[PDB]
């Protein structure tokens, strides 16, 4: 159809990369906006 990716899960998810960061605590694949410890908001921040 057109291309083929797997971006993170979120509504404010605007990037597509081709492997996701992965959280030190949450271990979620993530973007790099995202990533951000005030982004995520990660409560083991
Ligand atoms: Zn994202
Ligand atoms: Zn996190």
């Amino acid at each position: 159809g057109g291309s083929t990716s797997y971006p993170c899960s979120f509504k404010d998810c605007a990037e597509r990369e081709l492997v996701a960061v992965i959280c030190p605590y949450c271990e979620k694949n993530f973007c790099l906006r995202h990533r951000h410890q005030s982004d995520h908001e990660c409560e083991k921040l």
